[PDB]
């Protein structure tokens, strides 16, 4: 498409379009105008031009499909508008894809849209970084305020600045910053604050270019590194490039040239010689084009596809089809999309019996949600090869009937025709074919028919708890006499109110005050009461620059109160006056004013029943004691100290917790800042203080009461591991009790305001019941019977599917042993039974591996879909290793790690060295080796994101994840309260990593922020292949937890391989 056509489209996009928006939580689609912008880069979806509702990075956009394919369009009200004129967008840094759906009005209109979309998807993945920091900056400045404007103030730039994650020192340096930028009034253009920003970070680690200056050697930069702007020549930047990059493509200058122009994207800078400023070096030592990751591993490398699909680590998933834990969770098929997309080449099918005659597939006897097998298999269809053409290979786990699987076989030939594998490749062949054999192929992993040709429940249940004197659904199963459940599933009162505030003086302090700190208006308001004036409110109102005082008069009319000033606007109900003098002014013989501020009382929480006026340390404990739930807090005045503290009990031990006060804000630790007590538990109640607790529970001497009346609740009580493993909810057990001690007894009529209720009844007459409720009264009379017995030709596989498996046939005649690896087998393990063979015999594991596929799974008891670790089995060759997509943790990064190269391709070819006869897997101690040495030190960082209030205080972890002799681990010294531009201690030194098996070997750099109880917490990863690491001073992109990068999330770092000779 030419150049002309292209902008035409785009500025179509820029000027939008109302276009009809879909989603599940509207019934009714919403007419929402659709525009991209350029500047943020985002398409926002709003009904007013004046301000956007809608945000979506279009950076984030994973994908962007045609049709109404996706969950929002399934609401039967989409049927007017024509299949091509609807379309959606995946994005999300999730494994479940935020998706946003529209409706174009004309078939030409959506075209354009997909198309523009796409070319601007392409520019944005192609982007140079000071482009995107451009656009992040604008991002800031529309969230600062709606209107889209490009200024900012003094005031709204100390309210964004703890957003980007970077704290202010001391509210003065900061003006001097502001002089220096040249702003002045408390005003900011965009240039302005772009260039302050710059100037920010500069200030902030410049200490860092100076290492890439150090001493001897090659000096890169001179000593022109102060504050002030210097420039970095072509042939100095294409020397640096050479010498401490060690680029290839560096030897050529041209080469240099176009990176500078790409980088800085400047049409100004046309001159001969295009510079790098020192700041724009410092920016270019942070951004993706200095990435650590090596691009020639981007790149297919057919050579290594033509081995036998047998020596391939393959991609693979477990129960692909959830999105969340084992046992509940919402399965779609966009977690299959996600996966195929994601670089999976192997996805589990646990189709199970159908309702109407069609199979569907649900974790087993679980709650988890059921979806259509044909929309499945069409998603596969759809979305296998879009990203990979390579093979997939479906690995099913059978449990419907007959005639079930014979229509599923039906359907797989139908909707894949010659996309699916009905026939060997090579039918003389003695071993697997290659995946360059086998590309855009689908195999089918099944049961097929026998050697001669021939073949607990668990529900959502209502617990009643006194303490809570409410009811909350917990997830219940029952295994082993022992039924384990996890933990939960889910005037005078407002704020222009004051009351008793002291005096006229009193109230006008407080409103000066709060004015002077922020949000000084005309004619600010305050209600009070007047401490002359009978029985008369005060509404004191500040005057324009200055404050006030007049008294909300009161007469008494038609036997009711009638409110009033001047007499001329009178009510009945304060809000009534408030509103209607803010919309429209008050008109008294002085002045025409109107209102905007209410301030909650210096003391609000005495409202609240949870606070405590002066409650001792001693007794804080004491109260805290005497309740056991996890959860409980109590807020108390420290005794003679103007700073508060609050007690929660977690894990058992009661914590004390100090806050201290900056003027009106309350302080938490050091960073976290929250107007008023209220809002810090509100907010607290939804997010998490300690560990993962959060503040769900009140204490009050009312509650505190019936806690002493009943203090008896059952709980989980290395050991708590063990326990964890036998019970069938593993990690998510809150609660276990044994059911042969409670003689079940089923309530006739429920109790509590429940329909229906059954009693447990324990076997000791003290012990307090439990109560569980269930929806169903069948379901009631199910558990009930279960507890009752707690106290006291073809077969089964059919005919045309089995036809349809040629490849990966399951086997397990020769049972536990390995011996005559043919290559049609396929064995499938236990990660516990797969780790027994890989300590009992690791050599014979591999000898099996080379001729014929091994399949991997977790263990049921990993109910919280967390997924085990999968090197060793790598290590020996476990080509199918299947771990759960919709997780996050360190080693299903590792598996991301490993799974990028070659193109995200799924398939990774195993060396060459592995593969020899001689080798073997697990290498005894003086077997072992060192074969590199690697030279790591970090730097500094970038834009490390915020998880909570509370500014993050960064660490960084570089650790060699690996085999037992291959994991080695390096702390940082902690930044204090400085994320976007913190400086790790230059004076600090590198470390040196043995390295015995750099074919598969991974580099983890993880940041971690210190919480206010000094407790690591999770902020972003970045793994890595170590062949596919780097030397040099490289910028690794931070990826938040389920790999996907983070916008300007940067490590600098200092790597050097030396392979040991």
């Amino acid at each position: 498409l030419a150049e002309y056509e292209k902008s035409q489209i785009k500025r179509a996009l820029e000027l939008g379009t109302v276009m009809t928006v879909f989603s599940f939580r509207k019934s009714t689609p919403e007419r929402r105008t659709v525009q991209v912008i350029m500047e943020t880069r985002q398409v926002a979806w709003s009904k007013t031009a004046d301000k956007i509702e809608g945000f979506l990075d279009i950076m984030e956009i994973k994908e962007i499909r045609p049709g109404k394919n996706s969950k929002d369009f399934e609401r039967a009200k989409a049927v007017r508008q024509k299949e091509d004129c609807c379309f959606t967008i995946l994005y999300g840094t999730q494994f479940v894809l935020s998706t946003l759906s529209l409706a174009a009005d004309s078939k030409e209109d959506a075209v354009n849209w997909l198309s523009g979309l796409k070319i601007l998807h392409q520019e944005a993945m192609n982007a140079s970084t000071p482009t995107i920091i451009e656009s992040w900056l604008r991002k800031q400045i529309y969230s600062v305020d709606q209107t889209r404007r490009n200024s900012i103030s003094l005031r709204e730039l100390k309210t964004i600045l703890p957003l980007i994650n970077f704290k202010v020192s001391s509210a003065k340096f900061l003006k001097d910053k502001f002089v220096e930028i040249g702003a002045h009034k408390d005003e900011l253009s965009f240039e302005q604050f772009h260039l302050f920003y710059k100037k920010l970070m500069f200030e902030q680690q410049k200490s860092i270019l100076d290492e890439f200056k150090k001493d001897s050697s090659v000096f890169i930069l001179g000593n022109t590194d102060r504050p002030d702007a210097s420039a970095v020549y072509l042939h100095d930047f294409q020397r640096f490039l050479i010498h401490e990059q060690q680029e290839h493509w560096a030897q050529d200058l041209n080469k240099v040239r176009e990176r500078m122009t790409k980088f800085i994207d400047d049409t100004m800078r046309e001159t001969a010689e295009p510079f790098l400023f020192v700041d724009e070096f410092l920016t270019y030592l942070f951004s993706r084009e200095n990435s650590i990751w090596d691009e020639k591993y981007d790149a297919v490398d057919m050579q290594d596809m033509n081995n036998p699909l047998s020596h391939y680590w393959i991609s693979s998933s477990h129960n692909t089809y959830l999105t969340g834990d084992q046992l509940r969770s919402e399965s779609s098929p966009e977690a299959y999309i996600r996966c195929l997309r994601m670089g999976c080449r192997c996805i589990e099918l646990d189709c199970w019996d159908g309702p109407d005659g069609k199979p569907v597939i649900y974790h087993g006897w679980t709650r988890t949600t059921k979806i259509k097998f044909d929309d499945v298999v069409q998603a596969i269809k759809d979305h296998a090869f879009v990203t990979s053409s390579f093979p997939v290979i479906l690995s099913i786990e059978e449990h419907c009937s007959v005639e079930q699987q014979r229509h599923m076989a039906k359907a797989f030939k139908e909707v894949f025709g010659d996309l699916l594998l009905t026939k060997p490749t090579e039918a003389s062949a003695d071993q697997l074919p290659s995946p360059s054999q086998l590309r855009e192929k689908i195999i089918i992993k099944h049961k097929k028919l026998g050697p001669r040709g021939d073949v607990k429940q668990q529900g959502e249940l209502y617990m009643w708890d006194s303490i809570d004197q409410k009811w909350t659904r917990h997830y219940c199963a029952i295994a082993d006499a022992k039924l384990s459940f996890s933990d939960d599933i889910e005037h005078f009162g407002e704020k222009w109110f004051h009351k008793k505030v002291e005096k006229r003086t009193s109230a006008e302090k407080l409103l000066q005050e709060y004015c002077m700190e922020t949000g000084g208006k005309d004619g600010t308001f305050l209600v009070r009461e007047s401490e002359t004036f009978p029985n008369d409110y005060t509404l004191s109102f500040w005057r324009s620059g200055r404050v006030q005082h007049c008294r909300i008069r009161s007469t008494m009319e038609g036997g009711t109160l009638k409110y009033y000033l001047t007499d001329n606007l009178t009510f009945s109900s304060i809000y009534a006056l408030i509103q209607h003098y803010r919309e429209t002014h008050l008109r008294c013989a002085e002045f025409e004013l109107r209102l905007t501020d209410p301030v909650p009382n210096p003391n609000p929480h005495e409202s609240k029943p949870w606070y405590y006026d002066s409650l001792s340390r001693g007794e804080a404990e004491d109260m805290l004691m005497r309740i056991p739930r996890d959860g409980a807090f109590l807020i108390r005045k420290r005794e003679g100290s103007d700073s508060y503290a609050i007690t929660f009990r977690a894990r058992g031990k009661v914590k004390h917790c100090r806050i201290n006060r900056d003027g009106r804000h309350f302080v938490l630790g050091t960073s976290a800042y929250f107007e008023s007590l209220v809002e810090l538990v509100s907010y607290y109640e939804k997010h998490s203080l300690y560990r993962k607790m959060r503040l769900r529970y009140p204490v009050t001497p009312e509650l505190l009461e019936r806690y002493n009346m009943e203090r008896d609740i059952n709980s989980l009580y290395e050991l708590e591991k063990q326990i964890i493993e036998d019970n069938p909810l593993g990690s998510l057990c809150r609660g276990i009790l044994d059911l042969n001690t409670y003689n079940v007894v089923k309530a006739p009529q429920g109790k509590n305001q429940k329909s229906f209720v059954f009693i447990l009844e324990p076997k000791q007459q003290g012990d307090p019941p439990v109560e569980f409720a269930t929806d169903r009264v069948e379901e009631l009379f199910e558990w009930f019977q279960s507890i009752r017995e707690i106290t006291w030709k073809n077969q089964s596989i059919a005919i045309e599917l089995s036809d349809l498996v040629v490849y990966c046939k399951p086997t397990s005649k020769t049972k536990d042993n390995l011996e005559n690896p043919d290559f049609r087998e396929i064995r499938s393990f236990v990660e516990t039974k797969a780790d027994s063979i890989i300590r009992q015999k690791p050599v014979d594991l591999l000898k099996y591996n080379q001729k014929g596929l091994t399949r991997v799974y977790p263990k049921g008891q990993r109910v919280d879909s967390s997924n085990y670790d999968p090197f060793r089995l790598w290590l020996c060759g476990s080509q199918m290793v299947a771990l759960n997509f919709q997780t996050a943790d360190k080693y299903m990064q590792m598996n991301h790690a490993l799974f990028s190269l070659n193109g995200r391709t799924g398939y990774v070819l195993q060396p060459e060295s592995m593969r020899t006869e001689k080798y073997d897997p697990m290498p005894p101690e003086s077997q072992r080796k060192i074969l590199m040495t690697l030279t790591v030190k970090v730097l500094g960082a970038r834009h490390l994101p915020k998880l909570g209030r509370s500014i993050a205080c960064p660490f960084v972890e570089v650790e060699i994840c690996g085999a037992e002799y291959d994991n080695n681990k390096f702390k940082t010294t902690v930044v204090n309260d400085n994320g976007l531009s913190p400086i790790w201690a230059p004076t600090q030194e590198k470390v040196t990593f043995e390295i015995y098996d750099p074919n598969l070997a991974f580099l983890r750099f993880v940041v971690y922020e210190e919480d206010m109880f000094s407790d690591p917490n999770f902020l972003a990863h970045a793994t890595y292949p170590i062949k596919a690491v780097k030397s040099g001073f490289r910028s690794v992109p931070l990826k938040n937890g389920y790999s996907e990068d983070i916008e300007l999330a940067s490590l600098l770092v200092f790597c050097e391989m030396r392979p040991v000779l």
